[PDB]
């Protein structure tokens, strides 16, 4: 990268947008989450992943539900509805710039 | 905002966006790529502009001259050939996740 700074910062951004995106159209997996935002090239992994997860949480963009399915505890996130608000509002910030400088 | 962490993040890499944008096109004074900054809407203050122009510089991305005209030395920066580099792959990310979220 010519520019690792700027990289550092926007995947920190794209992440948390991507993870918005996935959570308000269904409920999500952290296991899932890292092998669908390593699909679209973005590198993470648990490590980095979970504890964004978590803050989301905090922020009171995602909400988490712990269930027993199949004998497995596992933890599902999605949107709230101040996540789908965040989501617009980050979209749009997306969307700006796009116009702006492409 | 209702994410502030993301609008953080995603206007540090925009402003460095928009600097190298900028200082691709002509030659910049940081007093006015305060004022161009601003106008955009992003919340640039001297504190956080010349660390990150210094940087840009450390990182080879631009270059500075001080440089003396109608008897008044100022410092002025332009793009270097790996920040025009820079700028493309930095719009490159910016429309891969335009495309991906949007
Ligand atoms: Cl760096
Ligand atoms: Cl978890």
């Amino acid at each position: 990268a010519m520019d690792p700074e700027f990289m550092r910062e926007f995947q920190r951004a794209a992440v948390r947008l991507h993870i918005l995106h996935h959570a308000a159209d269904n409920e999500v997996h952290g296991a899932w989450l890292t092998q669908e935002l390593s699909r679209h090239g973005y590198r993470v992994s648990p490590g980095t992943l979970y504890p964004t997860l978590h803050r989301l949480e905090a922020d009171g963009l995602l909400v988490s539900e712990q269930r027993v399915v199949d004998g497995r505890a596992r933890r599902v996130y999605r949107a709230t509805p101040a996540g789908r608000a965040a989501l617009t509002e980050d979209r749009r910030a997306l969307e700006e710039l796009a116009r702006e400088v492409l």
